[PDB]
């Protein structure tokens, strides 16, 4: 994604036919997109496996709302559509390594 809202999370978070995450990043957090940190990390470790976005909250005030995303950052792990872990902070490397591997 170039940013995730609420009319791009079906279409390239529910509709990547592969193991999806999605950092949660805020104005407010600074230029918190381009540093996506454990999630930029889990690209290289799952490339292929992983389909890696970055939801701009301020943009989406109906997703954050709905996965109860109170952290920047946050970031959710789904399959094919479907929900899997939610890792609120989303900074424990090893945490979220092991949040793929789950069901990937």
């Amino acid at each position: 994604v170039q940013d995730v809202n609420d009319s791009s999370w079906k279409e390239f978070v529910l509709e990547s036919e592969v193991p999806v995450m999605v950092d949660f990043w805020a104005p407010w957090c600074g230029p918190c997109k381009l540093i996506a940190p454990v999630i930029d990390e889990l690209a290289k470790e799952y490339s292929g496996k992983i389909a890696v976005y970055k939801l701009n909250t301020d943009e989406a005030p109906g997703i954050a709302t709905q996965y109860n995303i109170r952290s920047i950052p946050t970031v959710l792990f789904f399959k094919n559509g479907e929900r899997k872990e939610s890792i609120i902070g989303a900074v424990p490397k090893s945490t979220l390594t092991d949040s793929i591997e789950k069901y990937l």
